[PDB]
């Protein structure tokens, strides 16, 4: 009859979190980084429409009504990375300009 079973889980839990990485918004470049997985972890069959910067600002939207870039209560910390992302998704993008 195990004991434990809960400290398993509990451990489990703690590594899995832990692993995982991290939602932010606090930050801005790890905003930027974020936003912009998204943009190419999406643009992999994200192919529909035939967007292009439409998801980034989209995104830098949607994520800053997300975590609240928004007029807000805050010492431009936050947010910036929402948008500073976009461009540099939209740049990071424009670069090659091939795919």
């Amino acid at each position: 009859m195990d004991l434990i079973g809960f400290g398993y889980a509990a451990l489990v839990t703690f590594g899995s979190i832990f692993g995982y990485k991290r939602r932010g918004g606090v930050p801005s470049l790890i905003a930027g980084l974020f936003v912009g997985c998204l943009a190419g972890y999406g643009a992999y069959r994200v192919s529909n429409d035939k967007r292009d910067v439409k998801v980034s600002l989209f995104t830098a939207f949607f994520l800053a009504t997300i975590m609240g870039v928004r007029f807000k209560r805050s010492k431009k910390i936050m947010p910036a990375g929402l948008v500073a992302g976009l461009s540099l998704m939209m740049i990071l993008r424009l670069v090659l300009l091939l795919l």
